[PDB]
């Protein structure tokens, strides 16, 4: 018989210029400004990423399975599900927040954060 | 200033085996058997992917922007989304299915395939 494999290809959700960058990372907290040493990171499980940039609201983005990598030209995030804080379901993520699986608490936890409703 | 990437990675929605796999791309309609030459597809834009398996019923994707790759030991669908029929809204998909954007009613017309309601 065949083996079949169904793929979601890569795809980039947001590009945009950004003034300040701040997340929770494994290692701690990082903010990262126009000049900065390269990094990489792994962001915590219930990150969220707080993006400054001028003229504009902050962006907030609930992430999950997040990693960070900070090349010399660009701040690049790599999700594995992430939703921006126009998108979020208020409600639901504070109904995910009640820990009934720690994966799905996560996940609320984000959410809440990227509506500025828990720190 | 910072240039920043939100980048959502690639990621298998499912994998298992198949006895048939049907679908309809623009070089018209195809049904992959376990022997079956290496073929390159893209498919049509309100694709809908079935596939036959045994002791199972057909699981039906509705398929955004696909493309289809069968090497000699895999048949890999590349989507841009999909749902699955266990997933699909029914209600939502004949309303997007009513031409509002062309694009929109490709994915309503993909959807209705995947729940069997059109061909
Ligand atoms: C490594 As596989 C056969 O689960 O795509
Ligand atoms: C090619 As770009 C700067 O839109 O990620």
């Amino acid at each position: 018989d065949l083996n079949v494999e169904i793929v979601a290809v890569e795809r980039e959700l947001w590009s945009g210029p950004a003034t300040f960058v701040f997340t929770r990372t494994t290692a701690g907290e990082i903010g990262i400004l126009p000049r900065h040493i390269p990094l990489v990171a792994q962001l915590v499980d219930d990150a969220m990423v707080r993006v400054e940039r001028e003229g504009e609201d902050d962006l907030r983005i609930a992430v999950d399975g997040g990693f960070l990598s900070v090349t010399e030209e660009t701040v690049r995030i790599l999700v594995e599900n992430a939703q921006f804080e126009s998108e979020i379901d208020a409600d639901a993520a504070k109904e995910d927040a009640a820990s009934d699986d720690e994966r799905t608490a996560a996940w609320g936890r984000a959410r809440l954060r990227a509506l500025g409703q828990i720190d």
